């Protein structure tokens, strides 16, 4: 049923949502009032840190 | 229509919406990776400063 989805760790029905916004930056979140802008580096997969 | 709601400057139709978690923390998204965790002190309106 293509509802079942891998997460960074865990198991999830949502895949990763990933929003970009005006300025060149990517939010996990529509408002950039919220979201903790998306960092990468020495291991891939584009975690929050 | 009940669908124009006031935000802290901007006229939205989504109400303030504030997610609270186990550990007694306030966050504005569902996981606690991103949320950039609300506060409130000295005016109200628990900004996220």
């Amino acid at each position: 049923a293509d509802t079942a989805y891998m997460s960074n760790g865990v198991l999830s029905d949502t895949p990763p949502t990933y929003y970009a916004q005006a300025d060149g930056s990517i939010t996990t979140t529509e408002d950039a009032a919220a979201g903790k802008l998306v960092y990468k580096g020495s291991d891939g997969k584009l975690t929050t840190d």
